[PDB]
């Protein structure tokens, strides 16, 4: 665009802001929304407990993909 220093910020794998979910935290991802399903903000708080990799607020930001994506059977 034109010529700017502020604004919005680029994608970036170096950044690392977004990092991909191990067949390990897809796993206890899923298998903990089962047992912490939704309700309040703690709810989710404990999902995250079962990844240490992801934060609660990852959880969540994952749900969102895994209920928007199609599934045979």
């Amino acid at each position: 665009g034109s010529s700017g220093s502020s604004g919005s910020l680029r994608k970036e794998r170096a950044r690392s802001a977004e990092e991909p979910w191990t067949q390990n935290q897809q796993k206890l991802l899923e298998l903990a929304l089962q047992q912490y399903p939704r309700g309040s903000s703690d709810c989710w708080d404990k999902i995250a407990r079962c990844v240490p990799s992801k934060s609660k607020e990852d959880c969540i930001a994952r749900y969102k993909l895994l209920v928007s994506g199609p599934s045979s059977g």
